[PDB]
């Protein structure tokens, strides 16, 4: 068997020729294995597949179309309507800020419900349109906390390849494992790529996560 | 006199002026005005269905959010978050025989990092008063906070209620955060 060691891209699969050769063939998606529900993922058609292996065999077999080409990976899971990934859901706060802020919240709903002067203006901050970041705002500021955190994710990400910019390809596994995290689509390139040109700089991504400009250092990555 | 009342209905006009930033959303999925507008519309209301069921859901006016999911209710500490994001991170760079079906069936078996803390929330909520059930009344605090922190809605009692009594007994709770029977214990809740 000449098929034993000969590789394949995903997808595909070593089949002897009517020679013995061995060539890479589509996989047929029959051959997959058999899946559990959480095995599903979701494609960049907003298509679900039953899993990975069935998603790249479909792509295999469309190999040389704008659809075939097109297909990836999207996320885990069956394909859903999520709303976008806010900043803090991407890059946390510690737990014990997170405690703090169920904990207002909860008690500005018991007195509002069947301290008011207290946590008036924080209420207010809650029918706008971004409360969790301004209610915040201080703490972004400090290095260790928040602004290094940002720069590290940054550079974690900035490797395929790595030149101070991020591209759809870098940010895909990020956007795919957010979803189970946080049911949340991140939209970076709708939200952080205010020139439209599909690269995210450093600049980009900081002023994104809102670390101002002068707290933004090209040295931490 | 209860909210909305003052016993009589409280005259709307008496409410403190608004702003649109003082806008809140019932549980109608109705906008109002404020907070004192949504209940003294519910005292003009009482002795109705749409009188009865009305309360404050959320601060802000309404909007279009999913069903929170069992990750984002339980808050996970800054360590072992991101070691679950670098996992799943890595497993869609790859692209166990089941590697998803497997992290979360163990993760969601971990005491320490899942099951306590459901333990945990649940105690945290079974205040008013603390008898073992939560009640609407003790969870819509935690439904308030989860919309401006996770953009999602709970519905504790459509999905974690099957016997619709309208009390969440442990079992319950821990069924619908996933846990096995087996690993539900009254034991790890706060002391009597
Ligand atoms: C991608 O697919 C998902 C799943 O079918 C869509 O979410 C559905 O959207 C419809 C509206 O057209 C809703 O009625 C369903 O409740 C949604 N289902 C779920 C599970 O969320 C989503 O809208 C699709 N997106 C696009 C752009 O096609
Ligand atoms: C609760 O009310 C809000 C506000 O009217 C609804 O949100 C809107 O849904 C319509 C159509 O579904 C959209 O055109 C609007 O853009 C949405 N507004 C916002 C702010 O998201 C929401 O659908 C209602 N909830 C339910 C469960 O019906
Ligand atoms: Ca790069
Ligand atoms: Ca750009
Ligand atoms: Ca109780
Ligand atoms: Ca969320
Ligand atoms: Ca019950
Ligand atoms: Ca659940
Ligand atoms: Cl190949
Ligand atoms: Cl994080
Ligand atoms: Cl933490
Ligand atoms: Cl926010
Ligand atoms: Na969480």
């Amino acid at each position: 068997d000449s098929c034993m060691s000969f590789q394949c891209k995903r997808g595909h699969i070593c089949k002897a020729d009517q020679q013995g050769k061995p060539h890479c063939v589509c996989q047929d998606p029959v051959t997959c294995p058999p899946t559990k529900p959480l095995d599903q993922v979701c494609g960049t058609d907003n298509q679900t597949y039953a899993s990975s292996c069935h998603l790249f065999a479909t792509k295999c077999r469309l190999e040389g179309t704008k659809k075939g080409h097109q297909l990836q990976l999207d996320y885990f899971g069956a394909c859903k309507s999520i709303p976008t990934c806010t900043d803090f859901e991407v890059i946390q706060f510690p737990l014990r800020m997170r405690d703090w802020l169920k904990n207002i919240l909860m008690q500005l709903y018991e007195a509002n419900s069947e301290v008011k002067k207290i946590y008036l203006d924080e209420k207010r901050l809650l029918a706008g349109d971004h409360p969790i970041d301004l209610l915040l705002r201080d703490f972004k500021k400090n290095y260790h906390m928040y602004v290094y955190p940002v720069h590290w994710q940054f550079s974690e990400l900035d490797q395929h390849p790595m030149d101070r910019v991020l591209t759809h390809s870098e940010l895909a596994p990020l956007r795919a494992s957010l979803v189970p995290m946080e049911h949340c689509i991140t939209r970076f390139f709708e939200e952080c790529d205010p020139n439209k040109d599909k690269h995210i700089t450093l600049k980009e991504w900081g002023h994104c996560f809102g670390i101002k400009e002068e707290d933004i250092d090209e040295n931490l990555l």
